[PDB]
């Protein structure tokens, strides 16, 4: 079929979407066909449904008609607040999983959360020594934890001047966003001002509603995620190297199939814990099982790969391709990024759809709420759950299209440091000699608009082989690692310089470092390679793009990278074409602003011209002759 | 009027003629541009589109080929309608929590002695809500050291470790239990906020019964937090209400006088506005240019904060405020944020008139920004008040139009007032509610609407209800509707009905009572509270009920969800954009009944109005045994 070759470059992709035709099953693809053309003022975001004296749309006319809203609101303040909100909801999906990791680690400090404990004590004491806990490196590790847990919640509330992890950002880049009114003082008070601001007749000005949004992302990027990554680190361990799989071969006809979505590391840990203990085993064998496989999705399966090596089945447009396998015993899910047809799939086979969290609910799925005083008991009851409804799978209408594809995972900050020897020198010794021009974070979705993983390939094949570092996170890792490029062998496609320093180091040109909540480990290493060479991180050669994303997350990861000093291209524009001023903006006028700024290009070759470009000028910058 | 058209846009003389003079100057107003804007975009209109996502954006469509029923993610309309309301709930939560966490920055300035001008007006309400909020020896301790705790309790509702707001414990133990049995209970002033922006994230939160009640729970932080820790401080800060007379209406200005609106919600700037007016030197200046005096007039909500704390006149609601400038003798706007239509900035720029915005929050492209914090309120808001009297120099004579004469009306009714016009305690108003002298009680509480002849249904809602003995308590927009109709003031107990008129003039008080802001919507909680409380029964079992005839705003909508979800009928005179959803629609009309106790209503017709909210009451007073 050419319609379902031109979906995705992947072939389980296609072997998946011909099985879902023949069965009459629709796709997210077939429902993105429905809805084009779009709406073109929700498109251009020229539309506002913020008060009832509308709603409202805006038109450039020569007859002065509908150039404002009711309450006169033209179109930059339209766009420039659909935007903020729209970052808004990016920055509250990753507040929330933050807030539910301090909330665990509290549960822990009490001794109120059977079968969770601190399995990093030695970055709990580094860490909380980091945020100012007295004692840090001598105090009982639970009280270490509570006074981390109560700096934590405090960045949570109302009364900072900065958000803790703030003061990694070199002093030159605080100094900045103190000025221009950016720095992030509470990770939910920027979301709740933000929803303030955009209320009708709060700020009309659209210069100052995208200064919010960068504070907002800011407080998510050194907030809401920082604190998410760290946390779940001291929980659940610091990643390092380590050898997984990727693709829907992951899945065992002969196992009990559980995949895991969402993001929540704090479900998905004990899920593994749970198919772990050995008289769940024994009834997974009494129901005819070999064993039960634990498999991936989204961002929790980018964790569950970082931590424990779990084989990942596919990134976000591969997620319904995995039910209609046939062999997805259970779906367990959590929060953000899972699309509800999935619970319509599972209906179509024996696939038991579990929800876990409060506030990831699904009309018509099986609820068993986790939280950490019953997480152990409850992810046994999940468990078993999947494992009858292996019993009721139909043998006749399943089909595992591939061979597992092997990947190399776990390169949390600590593990490239390590692999450095300990300090950063002999990475920032490459960049100078020229044999690593710069690095550039690949951290996007996949999106219907684009075939799948096609954009996303080709930026990180053309990235490496300009001598630039690729750091993947999010639905990349899964591009990146079915195109065989998170192996240490894979730097026979980087260029000569880059291929040379991952040799000598034994780690692939493609570093995967988690989630898109690990995007703030991104944050974290410009931080200190910025420090380190007393600059700024808006000198540093290093780019971020994001070439298939779709979500608000997605776009506030994009802000707060700008906002941080990093350029940052998208593949896709964000709904804002219809203001001219908002558009240069993003596009221009920040860079006068933080040192940086949004790209939109569609071609993935042209996106890499465009990255190494804004590379090379920051190597120039830094005076590099090489 | 003698236009059709002029005629068909408000029922008050002083708007038709700033109408006619605008449309003979060529200025375009709120009205002139809700006609552009209709017909709307069905979609929009009816909550079936979605942006949340660049997989779309998306529009859900009721198709013979069954195409566009599903978003690209699979959401349907019941998803993608309730995670819009739900989006549009939290801003108008947003609204009022900044609102509140303004006040709390106050009052630790205050507490700190960082706040020149600024004092603690009311020392025994402060001792009296800290006491009550759990601050040891508050009877006792220093003014300051009281403040200080008070603060920190305040701030603690605004961060993430408590199980439930600290005002909640006002609620009647079975409301609490409810709550706290649905998932309701507000936990933290913004938390709630960002939670329900995450459940509206793709992916998230795709049940819409789960997302209502969020919105619910959203909805009470507000009513229970934001908004009651802004009216609880404000009373601290700038002293509680007492009753008062004023006047209502464009008349307010002064031809011979600098005219200075106030407008938005903050106290903080329009008390500070008002005492640099007064000052000796400050006064002089503006003799010296010519005017007799500095005339501060109110709009919007800090104007109804204004006149409830110290009697200043209302120049009109949020219709009225292009029109104030039409006047031509507004020589400056003061603004902070919220409800302030960035159409006066262009309006203002056709005068002499100065546009002053104060609030980091409160930008507007092309306005005069003088910002406002408590350390330097009185130093700016003295340069403020100087730039209006410059602004009066430029004043062209030959355009001022003042239309009418301002209409008296009395003012002060916070909960503190009607406790000491009943003698101390609630005891005679429940015994005229059980001999049905007072059938019940309606807050109207909403704005206006371009869509609404404006103030139409505000006035014939109010006159409906105290004709049937139901005691009206008015807040927000409708304040400036009751008394241009004369409703403020005690003789209009001969408009009520026999019961009413008695209860009314054996206390002396109007059968209306301007209980202020839309923050002091909270007054309402607080009130029901306090009846249901001493009855020993839940809000749910009080002859209440709250009315929005002609709202607009997102504040408006969380304040009629907190009422809804704390037991209080709601009526409103438009739907919210839901209609596209018939089971949101029906369990926002219906479905809440049965989880919270009470409902909306959407009812364009004020007298049909009047008879739903007076049929919950007839229902409720039978519930409590009531046989009058
Ligand atoms: S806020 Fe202004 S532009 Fe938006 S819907 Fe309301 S009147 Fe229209
Ligand atoms: S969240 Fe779902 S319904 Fe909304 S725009 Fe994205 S794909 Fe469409
Ligand atoms: S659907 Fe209403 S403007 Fe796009
Ligand atoms: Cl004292
Ligand atoms: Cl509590
Ligand atoms: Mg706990
Ligand atoms: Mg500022
Ligand atoms: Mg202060
Ligand atoms: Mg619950």
């Amino acid at each position: 079929s050419k319609t379902i070759r031109s979906r995705s470059i992947w072939d389980d992709a296609h072997a998946m979407l011909e099985k879902a035709k023949a069965e009459g099953i629709s796709t997210v693809w077939d429902r993105a066909a429905e809805q084009t053309p779009a709406c073109k003022f929700c498109e251009l975001g020229t539309t506002c449904r913020n008060c009832i004296m509308g709603p409202c749309r805006i038109a450039n006319r020569k007859d002065g008609k509908m150039r404002l809203g009711v309450c006169g609101a033209d179109a930059d303040v339209i766009v420039a607040r659909n935007f903020g909100r729209f970052i808004a909801g990016g920055a509250a999906g990753h507040s929330d999983h933050g807030r539910d990791l301090i909330e665990t680690l509290e549960a822990v400090a009490e001794g109120k959360a059977p079968g969770y404990t601190i399995r990093d004590v030695a970055k709990l004491r580094r860490i909380a020594a980091e945020l100012g806990v007295a004692d840090a490196a001598t105090r009982p590790a639970h009280d270490v934890a509570a006074d981390l847990v109560t700096i934590c919640y405090n960045d949570f509330g109302s009364r900072r001047n900065a958000l803790a992890f703030l003061a990694r950002a070199p002093q030159v880049r605080r100094d900045l966003w103190q000025r221009l009114g950016m720095t992030p003082r509470g990770v939910d008070r920027e979301i709740a001002e933000m929803m303030h601001r955009t209320h009708m007749g709060c700020d009309n000005d659209h210069t100052s509603l995208l200064v919010h949004a960068a504070r907002t992302a800011l407080a998510d990027g050194w907030g809401g995620s920082m604190i998410g990554t760290e946390l779940s680190d001291i929980l659940f361990g610091t990643p390092r190297p380590r050898q997984s799989t990727v693709n829907l071969g992951v899945l065992r006809k002969d196992a009990v199939n559980i995949l895991v979505h969402g993001h929540n590391p704090v479900v998905s840990e004990m899920i593994l814990a749970a198919t772990r203990e050995p008289a769940v085993r024994q009834a997974a064998q009494d129901a005819g099982a070999a064993d039960i496989n634990v498999a991936g999705l989204c961002c929790t399966g980018n964790e569950l790969l970082m931590r424990q090596g779990i084989p990942m089945a596919g990134n976000h447009l591969m997620t319904e391709l995995a039910i209609v396998t046939g062999a997805a015993d259970a779906i367990v899910a959590d929060y953000q990024c899972i699309m509800p047809s999935l619970v319509q799939i599972a209906a179509c086979y024996h696939t038991r759809f579990v929800t876990t969290s409060p506030k990831g609910r699904f009309t018509g799925a099986t609820h068993v709420e986790v939280h950490p005083h019953n997480a152990q008991e409850r992810c046994r009851e999940i468990v078993m759950l999947a494992i009858d409804a292996y019993t009721r799978r139909d043998p006749a209408r399943v089909d595992i299209p591939s061979q597992p594809v092997s990947i190399m995972s776990g390169f949390s900050n600590e593990a490239i440091l390590e692999a450095l020897g300990g300090t950063p020198k002999p990475l920032i010794d490459a960049v100078v000699a020229g044999q690593i021009r710069g690095f550039v974070g690949i951290v996007g979705c996949n999106n219907p608009k684009i075939r799948q993983d096609s954009a996303n390939v080709t930026l990180t094949r053309e990235l490496i082989r300009r001598d630039i570092m690729v750091l993947a996170t999010g639905c990349v890792t899964t591009a990146a690692g079915k195109a065989g490029l998170l192996v240490p062998e894979a730097a026979s496609k980087a260029g000569e310089g880059l291929a040379a320093v991952c040799r000598s180091l034994g780690v692939p040109p493609v570093l995967h470092m988690g989630s898109c909540v690990d995007n703030s480990r991104i944050l974290q290493l410009c931080a200190l390679l910025a420090t380190t060479l007393g600059v700024d991180i808006s000198d540093l050669p290093v780019g971020a793009s994001s070439p298939e994303w779709y979500s608000e997350k997605a776009a506030a990861i994009a802000m707060y990278a700008v906002a941080s000093g990093i350029p940052t291209h998208l593949g896709l524009p964000p709904n804002i074409l219809g203001s001219e001023n908002v558009t240069a903006m993003a596009l221009h006028g920040l860079q006068d602003v933080v040192g940086a700024a949004f790209m939109v290009e569609p071609d993935p070759v042209k996106a890499a011209d465009m990255l190494e470009a804004h590379i090379v000028a920051r190597r120039a910058r830094l005076g590099l002759t090489s």
